[PDB]
């Protein structure tokens, strides 16, 4: 299951409530091809890692978070390990993607 976020405060408090857990969050954009291409492989990795955190955030919902994470090509994946940004990069690379999550689990 991927975390749907459209707050700051929902942002903020799922990465509180993930305890020691890996979140993995995809800021992309509905005008972004290859954001909607990678969108089913991210659901697919919240399926089959059930023990690390997916959330997705639209960077025109949520203008604050985008602008806040220094967000600048789409899509990009940030990840967090006990609020600490511990991983990024861009780009729709679903091995890249899926060997991050490896090394950092």
């Amino acid at each position: 299951m991927v975390k749907q976020i459209e707050s700051k405060t929902a942002f903020q408090e799922a990465l509180d409530a993930a305890g020691d857990k890996l979140v993995v969050v995809d800021f992309s954009a509905t005008w972004c091809g290859p954001c909607k291409m990678i969108k089913p492989f991210f659901h697919s990795l919240s399926e089959k890692y059930s023990n690390v955190i997916f959330l997705e955030v639209d960077v025109d919902d949520c203008q604050d978070v985008a602008s806040e994470s220094e967000v600048k090509s789409m899509p990009t994946f940030q990840f967090f390990k006990k609020g600490q940004k511990v991983g990024e990069f861009s780009g729709a690379n679903k091995e890249k993607l899926e060997a991050t999550i490896n090394e950092l689990v």
